[PDB]
């Protein structure tokens, strides 16, 4: 189990006002450090954000959580569910800030909600240094969903904050799951770069720094996409997609006859080649969403190789290497063409 520590900084809140917070085990002897960052879309104004609130409040405040949590997955501490990184400490984020991880901007007598996700990493990042984390040799920032791109907004960010803290010696690296979104058109239209956009204003979201440097003021939406973030951050990033993921299928209204056929089919490919250049991914052509805390994460396969093992070769490969691939992109262009994909 992981047990509940709140912010001793009760000034970095969840969406409400009530302190932020992250689920630790630690594992001592080892200096591996897995920081998750939980999931569940967002919400970009004041009425959906009440909306928000009423049915999915866990997801906007601490005054419900659990004081344990069991890890998963990932998160496991036992070698036969986590073939990974099952002896590392382990950290599960709650995500209550509703903002892709990307804000910085208080409750006040102008704001009805705190958006404080990117603060919250590094609080977290801040307190976990006394409790162990100074020792690490690696800091694993990972997350699932609107985690998964939290890792790719916030990665260079932590790397910089150890780094200016004086802990040059812990390398960063991401781990960003189901959290690569195409901003294509829509299956039949009526979008998540308005909502983004929209979100980020509402936020006050921040992005890192080279990407908001190539996009400039009012196009910060675009480092939400992990094929347009990605090539600007400096630290390893494995990056797991499904081809087919569910939420990007959700936002482009697709729930068969030759046009959605076409379109599903063009989906896939774009995915495929936004990954041509990412070295260190995994993406099986299956319809789903999330895996790295699903507790049967270790079943899915992309040429033969588990996404444990995956990991592992790209641990291996950041000291090609023969037989331990990291770069796994399914070429079939079917929602489960490959046999492995989860039921
Ligand atoms: C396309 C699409 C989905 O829109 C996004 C686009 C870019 C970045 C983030 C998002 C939202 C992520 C929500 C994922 C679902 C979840 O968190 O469970
Ligand atoms: C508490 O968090 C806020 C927001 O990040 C920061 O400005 C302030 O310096 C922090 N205080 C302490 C004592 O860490």
């Amino acid at each position: 189990d992981l047990r509940l520590h709140l912010l001793l900084n009760t000034s970095v809140t969840c969406n409400d006002g009530s302190p932020a917070g992250y689920y630790l085990k630690e594992s001592r002897g080892s200096r591996r450090w897995l920081l998750f960052l939980e999931g569940g879309w967002y919400c970009f104004n004041r009425e959906n954000c009440d909306s928000r609130y009423d049915t999915m409040r866990r997801l906007m405040s601490s005054r419900d959580w659990p004081r344990t949590r069991t890890g998963t997955g990932i998160l496991s501490s036992q070698p036969e569910e986590n073939p990974y990184w099952w002896n590392a400490n382990m950290v599960f984020i709650p995500y209550c800030s509703s903002d892709v991880w990307s804000g910085a901007s208080s409750k006040s007598e102008k704001n009805e909600y705190a958006f404080m996700g990117a603060l919250i990493i590094q609080e977290v990042v801040r307190e976990l240094l006394g409790r162990g984390l100074s020792g690490a040799k690696v800091l694993l920032l990972a997350g699932s969903s609107a985690g998964g791109t939290g890792v790719l907004l916030n990665v260079d960010r932590v790397a910089e904050q150890l780094e200016k803290l004086g802990y040059p010696a812990i390398q960063v690296r991401g781990l960003a799951d189901s959290g690569w979104f195409l901003d294509n058109k829509q299956y039949r239209h009526t979008a998540p770069t308005e909502a983004i956009r929209r979100g980020i204003r509402y936020w006050n979201g921040v992005v890192p720094e080279r990407c908001r440097r190539q996009f400039q003021e009012g196009e910060e939406w675009n480092c939400f996409f992990g094929y347009k973030v990605y090539p600007t951050l400096r630290s390893p990033v494995f990056v797991v997609q499904w081809l087919f993921d569910e939420a990007q299928l959700t936002v482009d209204n697709v729930h068969v006859q030759e046009g959605l056929r076409l379109y599903i089919q063009n989906l896939g490919r774009e995915l495929r080649h936004t990954l041509k250049d990412v070295p260190a991914s995994f993406a099986p052509a299956c319809l789903s969403h999330e895996i790295i805390i699903r507790s049967h994460w270790t079943d899915v396969q992309v040429k033969g190789t588990s996404l444990p093992r995956a990991l592992h070769c790209w641990d291996r490969s950041l000291h090609p290497l023969k037989g331990c691939p990291v770069h796994l992109v399914d070429s079939c262009p079917w929602p489960h063409c490959n046999p492995s994909c989860p039921t």
